[PDB]
């Protein structure tokens, strides 16, 4: 589809289609002639300003975005994943189309045709304090310097983009100083992350249906009116979800009929579900003020030029740290009731969910990978906003760090993502060992895995199926299932 | 004044009200004979339920209570201030009077009146995994056992209760389960924190006037259009509150006429400042909800008795680790711009403030006191909810360890003050060398602090009057100066 | 006793003695009058060097160090407990009896008669960056300024000195300098953690003792063979240990009889416990270099003056950071062991302790305790030595953080000694349930808690045991019990 | 060249000769006899156990050999990286030769062969909780199942064992067992990071020699007998190596005759870097101990099988987070340095190294880089052994988690190369702006980076020097430049 970019309607979902699946953006004729408007109002204003030779003037000034758009290229590291650049490439078209970056019309022009052809910048993941080194080098690419992938083949910049039908761009007055200010790279990597995140939600409650049927959970701890004595949106949220999904299990029937009460990683998924969803919920909030916002600098309202600090990363620096717990914990969770499901004595089926615990060890050792991950997460919850160090001979004596923080939370939902797998393949093994009385719900969920992942019978190595099952979830194809 | 408890309308400023300042609670008997007519349902449907020897039997189940209440009574380390033993005994309070606890009357008015007499039970700060420990320790206290203060001296609870006329209270079915059972520990101390996270947050927004007039900051980052082209509330109620506060300054006046912009400390106070805000709102929303929920367990709703997780802490664990983190980062930012102060080279001020570079160090030293302070903090920020635990033979194999992070959050906010505290200390040393045209509110921060410190001339130890400060802001005696 | 400084045989074990047991200091005369002329070596050489108003000029030499010594008295919060006041005060003696700090005799002896007659400075535990502000603060009350404790009451330092029987003392050229450059904070501290370390692994062995019989665990896993076919010295001296205090157990002779291998908190005791004492050992040669080391600055050697680094934190900030994570993940093993006591599923003995599961909960908390102690000690064993913050006005811009690192150890200490008490208590009551065959050495640590700590029956709060236990460690009951 | 294995004679620099710079491995026929016997003495011992069907017997072990390869093989992530898969398979090979992991000849042949002819499985990173499932994932490359690299070319184990003429491998009696655990997926990690560690710091040293010469420091704070007065063997040894390459410094014999001392990013080099050599030296114990140790399990010396501990990863857990925080640290001195050579107002030098600040922003941002640099270690160095999750149903109950910690070590020591390569940059560029009256050893530095990369005029991407400077490190060519 379409996603028309007007600078101030842009939702982080939007960033997600465009970024990985690849829809179209464009941006009206009239909002482009009110970008160039304003381009030439600010030009007027500081062609008046100097004068109160305009050749020399003017190249300099050229010279100028040049010069910045070079030296600020200073990334070091692997390139970052396409899916992030096109995603900070659309925060940054949307956020100078914002109304006070005075770029002119085809600077956004360029931006569309590179994100609608598929041109798309190398940018080295690490240099940003919180984001000029990585912007720096999406202009650099712009200007057909540097290296640059055409349809994901890396070449020249200049090359992919005559292999694209485009020309190098040459930055007009504060062109390169507007492109290189702001928060895109931060936010555009969090939008996709809090889309991820709430990925990561969706499948952790359809993997812990498998697990709640195979350990025979009762309902009770969803029950509506209790769920509402502590009414956070997030936890009455997730109780609704579980009990529609639950209707029609046998299992669960039974065990309401005799059980009292589960062990908290089957009784307390509301209360830690649903803070998840809450945290979700804020940072989406933050990201859907900061990507619509004007973050570069100075600004240009139509009669003077202001220098503010927009550009200092702190309110998505904490959300992107804020988030990483949140996930973090959701996955300490999830590991615990992994940790139950191959404990006999726990889960009341067979040891490690082989059926001859002889010679086989089942699904021992995916619950030791689990606890890696937490562990691995453990390491990156560590939030990069509680220090600062002071950059550009103290003048910028204060940062966000927030750039760190979009990047380890992608590692953190990398990681979340396979014990979540980890949970979908053990859980359905786990139901091998039950009569299969879940609901039709689960049925759904446990049939999607059977397509392509066997039941366990001889051990054989679970790394294939946990992959399988991760590529699944990367093609929302439990989502598809069960909606 | 008079807190009326009625187990739904309880603010955190309240909770601070009880705890802090002392003012009274109540309850009236409406609400107190809703609680014992629901009381008196849940002991109709107790013993119907076990007859489908009477007197055996409740026997059996009052020792229960005792036994619950000593058993768990497992804390250890130095006991918790009063001020936050009295926020956890309200917040505690109030949530068995929010309908569900199936209590008695007589529990209530016991907690009331070891409030308004001010028998606060001895509680170790530590043992909750997030508050069975601490609340048993209050429990203990109310039964006449361990210790207890008695306005203020500390003494076996039995004795504390018999110098304030009251009575041993003894629990009665499933009342010992009820009062131990939630998050009020987490969640009373955490009231206490974000009403001391505001107050840090106000004393900052005046230590900081005193250094932006000392460095003679331009206006022009607070420019109304500018903040709101990037419309986080926070950044732009902050720019409002600077805005107002600057007013009047003749110093900011010629810097707006010669000054383009500043160094980060001054130009992005309203990003950072305004994310703290944001955050603090944050956890107040929470608590909002948190404070008049019922997070014991089981819960009753007049015809059925229910066990849920609602006890389980992660959304105000989440909160605590939250609000660590941004107050820790405010920190850095404060003690930056204490270091720019003392910096001649970019305050351009004399040497580390003193009149004397001869033979005097000035003010060099509180800039590495403060560097300490946030170097601790950031020990602090690790968030100790990315971790857990399982407890009870992996019973509870899914903790929220948001007691550890409400406790580091309590030092955090001590080691700000300080940093804060010094930031007002040197800001106001610092305008001794300006020709003093700073605003009306900026003097009576000045004004206020000479009152009780006198500026620097030769050297002397400034530890004294950072506490000096430190208790004026404990005492809120700059929001009295300038409101 | 008596401890005899010469700056070059201090052991850490000797500051143990001073700071903790009291034992004397002295200085030999012929010490004393070599430190005498080479401080008079230095006058000649500075008076020299000037020359080439002789009143004036000493008269400012004075009054710089009084101007030092109050100006970097700048710590806040609470004050330092007079255990390590006193290990600080023994190291910087030795230290500036080293050679190379050209201070005079009398200093040394100001600080001789200060620990001999028990006048501690007060001391605020913050501020140094690793450490001017407390040693400036030491020094400040030997001025007779500020306040210090007159054997432990707290008074104005110059009430001390009177009533102590001293005057007040004057600091010399360089003497101010002198006292208030280098590490003792920092490496004081530690002697006083590193001896506390080595004595939570005693106790650490001792409370294992019971648990491992209580389990009845093999002995197999101390076998000789097995643990020096990976001759890390630590695991081969705690096999040996474990091996000679197990002898004469006849449930550990059973257990080998019928048993393979136990779970790691027994099998892997050696590896875990052995890899602490490889590190303690580690800290301890560090300390012992420190401590005998001049970190003052400038340094004079007889016939220059020269300006280093050996104020420099970083070997003894790193150490403390390293010795922080040990003990850290010991406590971890610990608590894992108490969890596996009182889980009747892993221990064979009744669920939690009790002898009637049916209405007591016998020692279900501590373990909650235990647990909650190890996430405290997660969020302490971050490394404040991997940040630094640049201190006056920039010229200071690497410092260890080591100050920190050592305050934060000091509270490991205290959380993973409470865990140790906790399996000294669980420990001895879960022997209650075995037939009592344990070895001659670990009855002596069972019948040792048995002359404070009642076996349990009924329920009763375990936080009054928890501490008797503690304060038995403290005066070190156990190792005299069990050499 | 040569690596001969006999078990006990492996250096953590013949681990990196194998892996890194692919020299051959062999096994004398005298070793391979000797195991040999000692497995057919182990084959005796159970076959005469069992006995107090012999085909079903045998074929039984055989198949459960299998099932522990594949079970076992649980990693998920990205595939580590070749060097690091062989530096694995060396230490591996090592310790079963070792002498009590009662393997065959043809075991250790086949790991022989495998590294001769490059046939290196492919190992995803993560899910060892300190090694069972990387090594199983060796072990089942080794058993022509999954996918193995020949020659660096991704395919099928079988495939790639083909080409290599090389046959699949079938595990005996304990052999899988044996191959799976142990510690030789952290150890021989570690063995590669400490060797890149010393790397690290040879690189540090050379860069640092040019921004001291830049700044005009004083060769005073390398005085050996300063230094000597806290003799830590690494600031002995590290001022000795920078006296030595200073030796010849027209700058520095200037700076000697008119300054006393510099900022600590100069004067405290020894105590610094002197500090990580020491923590580099105590690793290399370690591991000098491990890679020759038998950490498999159980182990078997001839008369008798036993199970210990030997598997548990904490010395190299511990060891790989100590490395990780002191390489951290390193880091943060040299950004500091790089911090105060762009600084005009610190350096002296024009304003971020430029000859023209009026366009051009010189090497500012690679500053930027470098603290963002720093910002990631300090998440990074976060300790993964201070936690622990328990495994195996609870059996496995404290574990290591030092997988972890080799891992993120190993992203440490890539991050403080770039930032060494940022400083090999800046300071070859301010010495354009010195007489260059630099030493010969600081000159064969500037000459070997002037080589590749020129002097900065006009503003360029600092990205792509900082590259190629970076390769130059990787290739050891400013080490060949200057012994």
């Amino acid at each position: 589809s379409m996603i028309e970019i007007d600078g101030r309607s842009l939702r982080v979902e939007d960033v997600y289609a465009v970024a990985v699946e690849y829809d179209r953006v464009s941006i009206s004729d009239d909002t482009l002639k009110a970008v160039e408007e304003k381009h030439e109002a600010f030009l007027k204003l500081i062609n008046s300003g100097k004068t109160v030779n305009v050749h020399i003037e003017r190249d300099q000034e050229i010279e100028l975005q040049k010069n910045l758009i070079r030296s600020h290229s200073s990334g070091v590291g692997d390139y970052l994943e396409n899916r992030y650049v096109r995603a900070i490439m659309a925060v940054r078209l949307n956020s100078l189309a914002a109304g006070y970056s005075a770029v002119s019309a085809d600077l956004l022009n360029m931006m569309v045709e590179m994100l609608n052809r598929d041109v798309i910048p190398a940018v080295p993941k690490y240099g940003s304090v919180g984001d000029l080194a990585p912007l720096a080098h999406i202009g650099l690419a712009m200007m057909g310097e540097g290296k640059a992938f055409f349809e994901g083949r890396l070449m020249d910049s200049a090359r992919a983009l005559e292999k694209a039908g485009l020309k190098p761009y040459q930055f007009k007055e504060k062109e390169g100083v507007a492109l290189i200010n702001g928060t895109s790279f931060m936010s555009g990597i969090l939008s996709i992350a809090v889309m991820d995140a709430h990925d990561i939600l969706e499948n952790a409650i359809r993997s812990a249906l498998l697990s709640f049927e195979a350990l025979g959970g009762t309902s009770k701890a969803f029950t509506p009116w209790i769920l509402g004595a502590r009414p956070h949106l997030g936890q009455v949220a997730i109780g609704n979800r579980f009990r529609e999904y639950l209707t029609g299990s046998d299992i669960v029937k039974r065990a309401d009929s005799v059980k009292v009460q589960d062990a908290y990683t089957l009784r307390c998924i509301p209360q830690v579900y649903g803070s998840v969803a809450d945290v979700i919920d804020y940072v989406e909030n933050v990201l859907s003020v900061e990507i619509n916002s004007a973050t570069d600098n100075p600004l240009f309202n139509g009669e003077e030029v202001v220098s503010g600090g927009n550009f200092h990363g702190e309110p998505v620096a904490l959300a992107a740290d804020f988030l990483a717990i949140a996930l973090t914990d959701l996955g300490n969770m999830v590991e615990r009731r992994i940790a139950r499901l191959v404990d006999t004595n726990l889960s009341g089926l067979p040891p490690f969910l082989t059926p001859d615990s002889g010679l086989n060890s089942g699904y021992m050792i995916p619950q030791y990978t689990a606890a890696a991950l937490c562990n691995r997460n453990k390491v990156l919850a560590y939030p990069s906003s509680a220090d600062t160090i002071p950059t550009s001979a103290n003048q910028e004596d204060h940062v966000s760090m927030g750039a760190t923080g979009s990047l380890k939370l992608l590692e953190i939902i990398d990681n979340v993502r396979y014990i979540i797998a980890i949970e979908y393949l053990l859980g359905s093994q786990a139901l091998e060992f039950t009569d299969k009385g879940m609901s039709p719900s689960t049925r759904k969920i446990y049939e999607k895995i059977r397509e392509k992942v066997e039941k366990l019978d001889h051990d054989r190595p679970p790394s294939f199926d946990i992959e399988t099952i991760r590529k699944m979830m990367d093609k929302k194809e439990f989502i598809s299932a069960l909606p």
